[PDB]
């Protein structure tokens, strides 16, 4: 496999704080076409690796999100958090600026005076994200089917049918969320799905908050979160059974998936 990275995993290799690469970071600039950035990257990755782009929820800012940057990048991919160009931007909005900040990554990737100039594979991108930010997720790779990996958390759109998404997509619920309840927002929307890998993954107690940084369910969140990015965006078999797996644990109030491998 071309695109594997890294040792071969573990359970508690995935649980930790951070994986096995040494993470850097800037802030873009001159973001284009959103409103903020913090790129996120690995050293001596041992080739190129796949972008990944986060967006927050509404009224929402990077902080909120941060946490991903790190975790993912230290597995090995480029992060790209973002700040929207206004807090109250709708999914929609979301979804172009998510666009924007992969396209700014790809930007970098190209240009030789960056410091991830050809570090990035730009034919493998993924995109995360919470609440509207994660309905921004899923409108992402309901238009543009060639990215590798979907995984919003606690996601909101004003429709729930995601029907044409065919990108492998995990959704990260929140059992208690008050503000887009799972049974009124993650749940039909994972439920319309049928035509992709796809996981629901529901945090037991958990607030609409379960997902972001500070978050007392890291370890298991992390764990499916790069689990997933690596199956999908890397082709990384050797990551199949983290990404298919149902996990025996009290921290998981519902657990569903169907055509993972």
């Amino acid at each position: 496999n071309p695109y594997a990275r890294g040792p071969n995993p573990t359970a508690a290799s995935l649980e930790a704080s951070a994986g096995p690469f040494t993470v850097r970071s800037f802030t873009v600039s001159r973001p284009s076409g959103y409103g903020a950035g913090t790129v996120y990257y690995p050293t001596n990755a041992g080739g190129t690796v796949g972008a990944i782009a986060i967006v927050p929820g509404y009224t929402a800012r990077q902080s909120s999100i941060k946490w991903w940057g790190p975790r993912l990048a230290s597995h090995g991919f480029v992060v790209i958090t973002i700040d929207t160009n206004s807090t109250l931007d709708q999914p929609s909005s979301r979804s172009s600026q998510q666009m924007a900040a992969l396209r700014q990554v790809a930007s970098l990737n190209g240009t030789s005076s960056s410091p991830i100039y050809g570090k990035v594979d730009t034919a493998r991108m993924g995109v995360m994200g919470w609440a509207m930010g994660g309905g921004g997720s899923l409108i992402s790779a309901a238009n543009n089917p060639s990215l590798k990996a979907a995984a919003p958390q606690a996601p909101w759109d004003s429709s729930t049918n995601f029907s044409s998404v065919t990108v492998p997509t995990l959704i990260f619920a929140c059992e208690n969320d008050s503000i887009a309840p799972v049974n009124s927002s993650a749940l039909p929307i994972y439920d319309s799905m049928s035509r992709n890998a796809k996981q629901f993954l529901e945090i037991n107690g958990g607030s609409h908050s379960c997902a972001n940084s500070g978050n007392s369910n890291q370890a298991l969140i992390g764990k499916k979160g790069v689990a997933w990015m690596k199956r999908f965006m890397d082709n990384d078999t050797r990551y199949s059974t983290f990404a298919c797996e149902n996990p025996n644990s009290t921290r998981v109030s519902d657990f569903r998936t169907a055509n993972c491998s």
